[PDB]
């Protein structure tokens, strides 16, 4: 544009949902509170996420390219591009072309390869959607698959108990498809849950382990990856980012779980947003 | 819904714009950083605000009622409803019916009666749009007209120099149309700018005066009224809210004005969001 | 009174002691630092707590009703009423009548049923005092007995090792006498100490376990229950309140134990009061 | 006692009032929040201050010496002694003997010579009470008379407009009666109010001027002098103490004045207590 | 070196003085507290600054090149180079060669052209030292002359009252000798003091005006320019940097001036270092 | 000097190194950020510490007495004296005479008896240097030997596995040579590392255990002992000081270890300096 960004700008390719804490209504306040301008490229408008029984849904596939055409005319420079849940191969094509046209030598490209969970694909989707997400992540610097997504992206049978050595192998194989940094979430431990990561730079493998509370809050993945993104953009090391994001989520769940509560509403993000202002007093990351 | 809100919920009826800091991309991070869940009811999707030469525009008039129908099914309770720029009498009808159906005895209804500036109506609009905004504000507890909007809502010739006594009269006449609290922004002083307010409760009139820097940043009104809203929701007195919001804007402009900068991008909100965490050390409000 | 409380008001029925950190000289600064006005209804004036060899003592039993008669004339509304150590059945009668006359639909009534410790009644007291505290707690929403008090209130032989299942039973039986929330302090573990809680709402049982340092600081119970009270009044979940209060006490003891120190002076509260301003970075509560 | 104080201890000779923010219910939370243990020597127990139409009142004159006798047995060392409103010459005698017996080479003795306001003595009192307060302040290091009290202590006709030069003279004459530091509050300016001070050490005269809001909140003097005391105990210079205390009061009044409010309840202290944690960003003191 | 700096590194060319707060003992703690590693290249070792009657002095001219030769071998990359008081033309030669060898495309070079004050050269120095400082500043991006230094660097008769228009001219002429940013300190106003600045980028002129207290604290210039440097390195606009640095100094002087104090010891920096952690609540910069 | 210190002054006898974070470039910013003026008495000037392959080195042995002679003339009073790495018996003589001449009844004398590591003496040194450090520590209140230094100071064969009981014995024997407080660092545990301490006052033994990351950062000892010093000067108990300093180091290492990094540059101190502003939320000290 006219001048270099005074606040770094992050193109956020997620939906807008009216209720719940998912997608743009978590990405925007988190990354803005971490110092960054979030510029939404919305994929859809929903009354609420699809974990409620009903929802309104308006597909924005056709508007995406029109927004992008305008951003080109404005000559906006993005310091990062963060993609989340994409509805189709066509959206992957748009997003893929968007990254191609707007990337710069210093861009951070973060893709959450939203495909499935608990070993099954999300019901919307099939193996072609897996194939196209696999093509998209070749362009990414950082990806954040869950364990289900890891195996689908690798085209491997889902396995729920892998050794650390096997997980290291998996991380490395997925990193060979493009991404310098691969982060796997929701990896079981042996009460307890785990995040693993590999960085092609230095060939390092990291893990963070933390308590697991028996509650599912939709939007947890988008929250995680928003904190990873903002921590990395702030210049934090990979394992510090794992730690900040896992602790932040844990804090939010602790702030939420003690209430009689409808979990579909999400983590009570607003009660813990400003925790990110405090320095981490106890890290737990491990080099493996 | 199933339980009382643990984080107060605010229905935000504004557009989603990809670039600039306006509408939902300021309302969401501000009110979320102040402790409140923002539940967007988007009016339109834009690549960028209309102060740039071009913009994409997708009217969401037809989706609004579908989202609302779903919110009814979810039985969501809103602690506040905040409306901003509305595109048409039809949107006012939707919003008006929405307030009617979702209001509760403790709801705060805040309407920014976005109609014009510098004495002219925004070019989209005409006197019928003024007539319907006038019908809408009858349902509001707090409105935040600029000086242009004051005069149109009262159906009075624009006057750029009024006495304080005349402004008090104007405030009182507009409050008689419904709103307990009327806040007028961008009121010239005698280098310096002013906000005035009237509260039917106690029949009090307040003003805050602060420096004026020669720069227009689109989104300033939405920023102001987001801070007013969140301050009031936090339990602040009316004049404290005037002070917090005016100082917050002043801080943001000071953080922005010293750079070679394209003003259309907005105030550098992210550099000052956390100022709201600090207590005000110097108030300047006046009882008039 | 004339208007709704802008700062919530808490009637504090405790003694005033000149030295030590007990009763009103801990309740007042804690709850005031948490955002609440403490309105003392003093039960007695003492030079110092009774764990020193001597003390002055002035019984205020006869002044209590006179203060209350004036509060009625002022039409003060209390958002909470917190009772601590009461000297006699007559004080219980006064306090009981006070709660009856001043309670409102939203009042929080917190009673610390101060009766004994280490399995014996405090030496002042007998089984009639136990019977009248049992009548008083029927009116309370939250009680905080120690393990000795639990058993006396239930009219059960003291047992120092109970299973978690037995403690759950005890919690439930005591809750049946009135209190929605029963919190048991100083419950041995298996080096380590424990707090347990039951909430009739949702039928939930919680526990927090933390290190035990070998030192008794008089006023620890009043400190605990002041933090529980203020955390609950702030809108925290029950288990968060258990966590904040147990960590706060642990912090204070850690700040005190490393000095050559006369323990009767209490925890060095002033060195840790502002810890309560920070968000909890590590919770430890457990659902049982 | 057994060891040197790890938290400095301040004997506070003020009443305990159940409602309002005056005397011990402001002194205790303020000085405790500033890092200091407040050890109350209560002069009376009241349902509420005497600016309401009625109040209960229990004179503690006879208990004061009993408390002190116990404090002697405990060998408590006080780092400061702060006296406020005293009911009679007999209380002055007790307090005077208390200071004599408990003072140490480093003690700070602060006396607020509570006698009158708006040029008249408080109605309880007469010239003998003035004579005995004059004897008491000979033992003090810091006194905080209002302008009415200045003139009575000097045995001079009240004058409401004095020059700065005349006020300097007055300060110096009163300092000659004992006190190293004399602080005069509520000194009119020329909308605006003023505090003046003299320090015999360096022979310096200081003033702070700040806005005046038209509202009387009982307890303002006790609040002021509690902040002066704690600031001085923290090692602040005299003029910094004037600044912290005047700004703190101004902040509290600003937090209170915008509400429909019964002023007799006091400044909303709890909304601003933690302002004292922040460093002063703008001083206004003047050397005169 | 082996990797890019994780904490930006600033070569600081100043003396080390044992007592006083000047040179490296202010530069190091300030810039370190602002987020930056200070790598000292000491010019001399002194017991104390030369405003005391005596001082030890050890010239390090001969060691400077040896340190630099080692830094070359380590391949250290400096993000900024900040020079202060230089003792001779020979030191200017060393420093000048150092900047030449270690500058990179993004280096910030800050030179305080320490030459004189109150219209006279420092007594050590003559016009040849002025000529060589003039050669040095051609290599600088930011310089911070006082008004005396401005005139000497321009080779112009000292004038103590100049118009703003004349000062703008002076700023522009000095900027033509090399420096993009010229900051003049200690510019009289009309009780009050002023800082002016010019930025060749955008051709902007700024000023900040603040109170003047009658006290000279040696080290004030080094403190100022350390804050300017760190604020600019943090990405602040020029006028924000003027504001942060002037307010920081004002805060320190306010924290110091109220004590009986030996001014030669400097501003009580440690009492205000952490003020820099707080966001500026009131700016005062002016575009001229 | 003319007046008592308003900021406590600490004479720091360490070298000045241009690169790395060791000696004065860590001591100065740490203790200054903790509230204390650091007055350097430099022992040498180096381009960088001696763990790099080459370094410049300028011995300041001959300047030390000249600086001290000037400090005597200034009549500076030091509240603490902290010695680190000393190059020779001659420097020990200077430092020893300095402590003798400048000590006051309240001085804290802290000596880090820098002699060796991993069981060998630093290669510069021999048993005479051990003998003279042993003479120096007789004058110290607090010493911080590593395990290697413990054994040399006691003139005992190095043992890498000692029982806690044996370590207590060692602590006590070394304390008998003078120091009230002996702190041993880098004591192996049984992944994990340990600090032990003895205080002759109360005859107490303390230990803190924390994670061990496999990386050596030169300057870790100087960082530790700077935090111990400042924590003690702030009035913290011995075990709190052990905790603050060990956690601070752990935080810094965690902030550093996740990067590809040249360890010789030191812990990224600037990323964690302000952690010291936060209160410790989890202590781990143990009384043994
Ligand atoms: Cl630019
Ligand atoms: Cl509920
Ligand atoms: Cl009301
Ligand atoms: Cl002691
Ligand atoms: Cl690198
Ligand atoms: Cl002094
Ligand atoms: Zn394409
Ligand atoms: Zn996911
Ligand atoms: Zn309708
Ligand atoms: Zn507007
Ligand atoms: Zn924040
Ligand atoms: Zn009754
Ligand atoms: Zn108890
Ligand atoms: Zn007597
Ligand atoms: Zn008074
Ligand atoms: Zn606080
Ligand atoms: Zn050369
Ligand atoms: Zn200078
Ligand atoms: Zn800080
Ligand atoms: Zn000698
Ligand atoms: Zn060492």
């Amino acid at each position: 544009g006219m001048y270099a960004n005074k606040v770094k700008k992050i193109a956020a390719v997620h939906d807008l949902s009216g209720m719940g804490r998912v997608s743009l209504t978590v990405v925007i306040p988190i990354l803005s509170s971490m110092g960054f301008q979030v510029c939404p490229l919305p994929t859809a408008v929903l009354s609420n996420h699809t974990q409620y029984p009903g929802f309104s849904f308006l597909d924005l596939t056709d508007e995406m390219p029109k927004i992008i055409a305008e951003w080109k005319k404005l000559e906006v420079q993005f310091d990062a591009i963060y993609t989340g849940y994409l509805g189709s191969p066509r959206q992957i094509q748009i997003v893929s072309d968007f990254i191609k046209d707007f990337r710069q030598p210093d861009s951070l490209i973060v893709a959450d390869p939203v495909l499935g969970d608990n070993g099954r694909l999300y019901t919307n989707f099939d193996m072609e959607m897996v194939k196209e997400m696999r093509h998209l992540i070749t362009k990414a610097d950082v990806i954040t698959p869950n364990l289900t997504e890891l195996f689908y992206l690798l085209d491997e049978p889902y396995k729920a108990d892998s050794t650390d050595e096997e997980l290291k192998e998996y991380l490395r194989l997925l990193s060979d498809k493009g991404p310098q940094v691969v982060i796997i979430t929701s990896v079981p431990v042996h009460h307890k849950t785990s995040v693993y990561a590999y960085n092609r730079q230095g060939n390092r493998y990291w893990k963070v382990t933390c308590p697991y509370l028996p509650a599912h809050y939709p939007g947890t993945g988008d929250t995680f990856t928003s904190v990873i993104t903002g921590s990395l953009m702030q210049g934090d090391s990979l394992p510090m980012a794992l730690d900040r994001a896992t602790q932040f989520i844990l804090q939010g769940i602790r702030a939420t779980f003690g209430y009689e509560y409808d979990n579909r509403e999400g983590i009570l993000l607003e009660k813990v947003l400003h925790n990110l202002d405090m320095p981490i007093q106890m890290a737990s990351y491990e080099l493996i």
